[PDB]
């Protein structure tokens, strides 16, 4: 029960949580009131939560965090500042603003797959990381140079995301070192933003600078948050996507030559990716107040964790849902979440995942999966560290 939370979160599972996430969901959902938590696996529950008006995404509502106690980026904040701060970058990620980059990642994938030397490679370091890191930069205004710094920084926090504190009642081990990573990167993007005062960019955090200059609609420390949360979810999200994509068309019969054969499976194989290995596979929320979800009350406080990946396999909702099928009649997933935070990025790392993955089974139509994967700790953020493949 609470021991098979704690599996999940074991290195040892990583590499396939789906027996884990497919037991728990069996099991119903997960009322913990002792532990100030509740875990919702079922499509329903999770839908329901992320579209409850009293769950909330600000932390000060949560009971484990004014406990262990004793500004946060939108992703992070309810309204009033929610909708005003998502409001000022949405337009940026709108679809038709995205489209305009097309030409861009496509020159950056042929590049990539250009560099690419057999008999070996690992899809990870050559493709699925360097891509969304490039775009984000360049979108941002972030020197390309300074990458090395970034990486780490952006590993770390996105690391952050897994739930210890929720699931063990403890900071992750890592938290003294996000810390000092959390304060670098506010530091670093100061500078930048500070510089745009001088020299006019062409990029998201001069239209930001801007708009904090002429009003009362965003502060410099909004500007730092709002480009820290791009910036990461940038290099730590449309990487996994790629590479998770890769891994099911290699595991699954005739899926990889089939892509290869014809590029326009690319959306259907994606969205399939979303819902089969989702690259984020739990969000959390708070309760704001005393509220349902279907039959079972949450205590005003508690921690709401929806385990996506669980209610992406609910067999109440699609058929064979532990088969990887593109060409499946229904794809339904939480894969970008719903409703008031729905992911802006989604546009952007659709088109990224697009032009990336029918070039590289066009490029390589023999590919094999070479050994096993190696997968990073993350739990929130999954993703392998090494994907090999023999060309
Ligand atoms: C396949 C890649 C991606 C996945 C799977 C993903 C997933 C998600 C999910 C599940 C949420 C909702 C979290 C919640 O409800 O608490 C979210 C929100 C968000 N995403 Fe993404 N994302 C991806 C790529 C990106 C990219 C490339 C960007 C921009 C650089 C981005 C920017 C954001 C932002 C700003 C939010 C917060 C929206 C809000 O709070 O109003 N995402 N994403
Ligand atoms: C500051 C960390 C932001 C990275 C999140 C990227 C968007 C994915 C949403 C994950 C919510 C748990
Ligand atoms: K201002
Ligand atoms: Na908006």
């Amino acid at each position: 029960a609470q021991g098979l939370l704690l599996q999940l979160l074991d290195p040892a599972t990583r590499a396939d949580p789906y027996p884990i996430y497919d037991r728990i969901r069996r099991g119903g959902p997960l009322a913990l009131p002792e532990a100030n938590l509740a875990v919702f696996s079922s499509f329903s529950d999770c839908d329901d939560v992320l579209r409850h008006p009293s769950s909330c995404s600000d932390r000060t509502k949560s009971t484990i965090f004014q406990r262990q106690l004793a500004p946060a980026s939108f992703l992070f904040l309810d309204p009033p500042d929610h909708t005003r701060l998502r409001g000022l970058v949405s337009k940026a990620f709108a679809p038709r603003v995205i489209k305009r980059l097309e030409p861009e990642i496509t020159a950056l994938v042929d590049q990539l797959l250009d560099a690419v030397d057999g008999p070996e490679f690992n899809l990870i370091d050559n493709l699925a990381y360097p891509l969304p890191v490039a775009v984000i930069c360049r979108l941002l205004g972030v020197p390309i140079e300074d990458e090395p710094k970034f990486s780490r920084a952006s590993a770390l926090l996105a690391a952050a995301l897994d739930p210890f504190l929720a699931l063990t009642g403890e900071t992750s081990d890592l938290f003294d070192e996000q810390m000092k990573a959390g304060m670098w990167l506010r530091d670093y993007l100061r500078a930048l933003i500070d510089e745009r005062r001088r020299t006019p960019g062409e990029d998201l955090m001069s239209g930001l600078v801007a708009v904090e200059e002429s009003g009362d609609q965003l502060t410099e420390d909004e500007i730092i948050a709002t480009c820290n949360l791009l910036l990461i979810a940038g290099h730590e999200t449309t990487v996994n996507l790629i590479a998770n994509a890769a891994l099911a068309m290699l595991r699954t019969p005739g899926q990889w030559a089939a892509l290869a054969a014809d590029g326009s499976r690319a959306s259907a194989v994606i969205e399939e990716t979303m819902r089969y290995d989702p690259p984020v596979q739990l969000v959390s929320r708070y309760a704001g107040d005393d509220l349902t979800i279907g039959t079972h009350t949450v205590p005003k406080g508690d921690t709401m964790l929806l385990l996506l990946a669980a209610a992406h396999r609910d067999p109440t909702i699609v058929g064979a849902p532990d088969r990887f099928d593109p060409d499946r009649a229904q794809i339904r997933h939480l894969g970008f979440g719903k409703g008031a935070h729905f992911c802006l990025g989604a546009p952007l790392a659709r088109l990224e995942a697009t032009v990336a993955l029918p070039a590289l089974a066009a490029r390589f139509p023999e590919a094999r999966l070479s050994g096993e994967p190696e997968y990073k700790r993350n739990l929130t953020l999954r993703g392998m560290s090494t994907l090999s493949i023999a060309v």
